[PDB]
């Protein structure tokens, strides 16, 4: 609880930065990443499909994950109260006629936990290095650091 | 209808020779290659989540489809009849839990679609370069070339 109005508030932020530099590392590096953070909702059924870490949150942590050909880069790191919950768990694929075919199964599946969740998940592309976050079944391409900051700020805080 | 007993034994034969072809090329390079091959159940559910190709098979095309970061290889490969049908289709996930967390969602789609379908499905590891084969519900992880003949033989031809 520092600077901030509550320990809540400040995890809250510490969360927001932590996914920023690491979406910004990987992205740089052609890293595919899929992190969704849970919310009102609940996701304990998807956690108990991938890894336990139940680990603090951190960027590096975030980033040692996705390394590709890793124990624990493929599927989805789940964030769940104030802990990476998971890793390399797997979500439901969105069948929606309206995604770009030039989006693979890894966008596809971050919209799908957002059609049946209020999570806020977020995504970074091996093929081009954009990160995309989606929400309440909309998907964001190819979003800026500015925009993504701003969606995080409004959806991720108290 | 050359030397075999009908037009279809040939044409048979000449899927099998295509995958082998392929999945032996992709295995060496490790390119991440996934392959359905329709049966009775019909599957035009799934083409039309795909590309549609309606093509010729050959061992070339099937390489050319798989190439990373090509409009085409994020997805799987659907052959129905005697044609290449769709690629870049996506296949439903099973949610079986005993599949090995080695294996990633393109292991896990192979799965998904055998479980719902009788077709075979053949899969390339990007991360290690083995060859694997779904069908009933069931994986067989890391065939040979003797093996996955044996089984091809045995499944696709009438
Ligand atoms: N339904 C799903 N749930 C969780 N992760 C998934 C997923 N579908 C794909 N991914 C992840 O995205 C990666 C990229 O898939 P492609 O490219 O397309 O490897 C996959 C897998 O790790
Ligand atoms: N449900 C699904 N249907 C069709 N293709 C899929 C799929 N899930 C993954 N794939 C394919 O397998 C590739 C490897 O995924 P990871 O590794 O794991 O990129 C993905 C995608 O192209
Ligand atoms: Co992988
Ligand atoms: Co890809």
């Amino acid at each position: 609880l520092g600077s901030y109005g509550s320990r809540i508030e400040r995890e809250q932020h510490h969360l927001i930065e932590s996914i920023e530099k690491s979406t910004q590392y990987m992205a740089k590096r052609r890293i595919g990443a899929l992190i969704s953070v849970a919310r009102d909702t609940g996701m304990d059924d998807y956690i108990e499909t991938g890894i336990p870490l139940n680990a603090k949150i951190s960027s590096q942590l975030l980033i040692n994950i996705f390394i590709p050909n890793t124990p624990l880069h493929d599927g989805a790191v789940i964030i769940k109260g104030n802990e990476i919950a998971s890793a390399a768990s797997y979500l439901p694929l969105s069948d929606s006629p309206f995604l770009s075919k030039e989006l693979g199964t890894r966008h596809r599946a971050a919209l799908g936990i957002s059609e049946v969740t209020d999570s806020i998940t977020i995504v970074v592309s091996e093929e081009t290095g954009g990160i995309s976050l989606t929400k309440g079944g909309e998907l964001f391409r190819d979003v800026s650091e500015e925009e993504l900051h701003k969606i995080l700020l409004k959806e991720l805080v108290t």
